[PDB]
């Protein structure tokens, strides 16, 4: 654990809600809130991932009974022009080009996708990607890899601190039955520090060293939100269990708060 935290977190009293998706409207995700990422479907995704992210496909991404559903399936979507030979479909949504935030408290209430292979994620990347990944700054509010389905991972990545060179700043905790019950996954991002937590408890803290070095604090510019369920890579360490499909992440809401 390279970014340990141990402190409470809660929506600050002096913040207001500035953005939410409550997933109130069944059917397609609200196109004024979310866009689909298809950028690497034909080529194969990063992290040796095994999914095809289907855009506009209710089988993988839909709003039902007040929840977003991102569902993994074992199927070859060979009719898709951007199909890349994948054995699985899934979803990836982001607020890129629609909404982003510099600082804030982000709360996502979600039930995660289980089964060996599954890699549900709730994360952020900087809107200004001119420095490339990883320099632009990424915030993993929640990852879980379903070979270890009770373990919630909270991580940030920067030019200096990232998984490629094993310097990522992260921590972890566990939660009761994360695929069977909702928990709140939360980020408290200020100019001084990030806390990442579950159910009101920060288990991860990453401070701004205030050295003005973009390499170690790229987080004084806006980030957009990403929701996806990857398959394989880190999620596939103990293989991809065909019996687990279909598997779904349900997201009751995303709420963003900022200094009133
Ligand atoms: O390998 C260089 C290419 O990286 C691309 O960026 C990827 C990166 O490869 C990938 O490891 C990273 O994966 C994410 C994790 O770092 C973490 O943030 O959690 C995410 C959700 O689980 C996980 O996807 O994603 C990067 C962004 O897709 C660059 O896009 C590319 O230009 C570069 O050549
Ligand atoms: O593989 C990408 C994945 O890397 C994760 O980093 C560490 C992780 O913190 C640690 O718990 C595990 O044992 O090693 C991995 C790979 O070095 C990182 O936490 C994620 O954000 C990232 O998606
Ligand atoms: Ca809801």
């Amino acid at each position: 654990v390279t970014a340990p935290g141990n402190e409470p977190m809660a929506i600050p009293s002096d913040y207001k809600l500035v953005w939410a998706d409550e997933f109130n409207t069944p059917g397609a995700p609200d196109a004024k809130k979310w866009r689909y990422d298809t950028s690497r479907n034909k080529e194969g995704w990063y992290n040796n991932e095994l999914q095809y992210y289907a855009a506009g496909r209710p089988e993988n991404v839909r709003v039902e009974n007040g929840n977003l559903v991102i569902e993994t399936r074992k199927e070859r979507l060979t009719s898709m022009a951007d199909y890349g030979g994948q054995e699985y479909s899934s979803g990836k949504l982001f607020t890129q080009g629609l909404a982003d935030w510099q600082y804030g408290y982000v709360e996502v209430r979600a039930k995660l996708a289980c089964g060996k292979g599954m890699w549900p994620a709730i994360w952020m990347m900087a809107s200004d990607g001119s420095t490339g990944w990883p320099a632009l700054g990424s915030i993993d509010i929640m990852e879980m890899v379903a070979w270890d389905p009770t373990t919630i991972h909270g991580t940030i990545h920067t030019k200096a601190y990232n998984h490629v060179i094993h310097t990522q700043k992260g921590s972890r905790t566990t939660a009761a039955d994360p695929c069977g019950q909702f928990h709140t996954y939360s980020l408290d991002w200020t100019k001084d520090r990030m806390l990442i937590g579950v159910d009101g408890h920060a288990y991860m803290r990453f401070d701004n060293d205030h050295k003005g070095n973009h390499d170690t604090w790229p987080f004084d510019s806006p980030q957009y939100l990403i929701l996806n369920v990857a398959i394989g890579g880190w999620g596939g360490q103990q293989g991809v269990d065909a019996a687990a499909f279909p598997s779904k992440m349900e997201v009751d809401y995303v709420r963003v708060y900022q200094k009133r």
